[PDB]
């Protein structure tokens, strides 16, 4: 029996490159506050962990930090899939599946995450997914052009973004794609294609 | 409910500094083995992780390796505090909470641990803590002088630990008085003080 198991509704994931519209596409949802559960903008929490920007960190020097800000990144994630509520819908911007399956494996395949950072991420997620009950009936993919990505990128201009390269986009652009189109990921449920273009 | 909440028997950790004797302790019990789960030297996966040697990494550069080998000790330890068993005693070589009151408290304090690293195991140990259950109803704590550990050691000579310093053993030591002796941590059920001198 896992934890948070059978206590979660029918659950939406928003998902998408970096600068897809995620928060965008959700903000519509927000009069609804009081029917749905919305989860929004983690983005926030990794910006500011106790006063530590941990974003900004592992965009300098990800050999160091990638490997902490995605460890993070897959606590808040699993924090809003078992978040209680209760209410019948919740929709979540990202997902513990998107920090696995695109940016995790990227940071592998660019050395970011050295064999042993990797395995020890790769441990934790098989862990999780016997222990944790991580609530996904459908997926609503934001599919975008990485040039349309880093358009929107640039105009937001995060600061700790300033220097991600369109390569970078064009990485993460086709690992969502073997994920949510071509299905070489194990992971399965409804998944809804929208053109964010 | 947590994770494992209702399934674990009377638990015993087993605890003390580097070269103390857990395992040597444990080894009395090998014949009750049948009627006893015993998990003991956890350490043998932290030197080989799918072939990656974690621990030696950690010791040749802890500034950048420190950080997801504390991740892993992490996860190992809450895989032998989780794990089923029938038997209606268990027994355990160290626990989460040496490595989270410990080493990662001597880690930052060395800085090994960067602020942002030491945060972020923090967010997961609370999380754990809300999310999993971890049995611990008595711990045995193999009181040792920081000398005779460091002489335990050199005999042992497990190549991780050839630069390993009295210094070092020394200030591990007085983290598990305070945490074992003076009780300056949450819980800690029982403890019962051995002379492994
Ligand atoms: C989910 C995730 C994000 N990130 C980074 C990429 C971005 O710099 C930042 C946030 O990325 P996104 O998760 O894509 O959020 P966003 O607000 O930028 O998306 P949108 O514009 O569509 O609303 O965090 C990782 O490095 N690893 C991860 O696993
Ligand atoms: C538990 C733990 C161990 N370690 C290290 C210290 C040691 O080099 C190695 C194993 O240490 P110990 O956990 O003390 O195990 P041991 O086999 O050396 O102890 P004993 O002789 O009493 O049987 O792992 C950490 O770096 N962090 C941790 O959280
Ligand atoms: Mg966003
Ligand atoms: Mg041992």
């Amino acid at each position: 029996t896992k934890y948070a198991e059978g206590t979660q509704p029918f659950t939406v994931l928003i998902e998408g490159n970096i600068g897809s519209g995620k928060t965008t596409y959700l903000n519509h949802f927000e009069k609804y506050k009081n029917d749905i559960c919305l989860l929004t903008e983690p983005v926030e929490k990794w910006r500011n962990v106790n006063g530590v920007n941990l974003l900004e960190l592992m965009y300098k020097d990800p050999k160091k930090w990638a490997m902490p800000f995605q460890s993070y990144v897959t606590l808040t994630m699993l924090q809003s899939h078992t978040a209680p509520t209760n209410k019948k819908l919740k929709i979540m911007e990202r997902s513990i599946f998107s920090a696995r399956y695109c940016f995790v494996e990227n940071m592998r395949r660019n050395g970011s995450l050295e064999q042993g950072m990797y395995n020890t991420l790769e441990e934790w997620y098989k862990f999780i997914e016997e222990s944790i009950h991580v609530q996904a009936d459908l997926i609503i993919y934001l599919r975008t052009s990485p040039e349309v990505a880093y358009e929107r990128i640039r105009q937001r201009a995060r600061s700790e973004e300033s220097c991600v390269p369109l390569k970078y986009l064009q990485e993460l652009h086709e690992l969502h794609e073997d994920w949510l189109i071509h299905q070489r990921r194990p992971q399965s449920c409804k998944v809804l294609v929208l053109d964010a273009d």
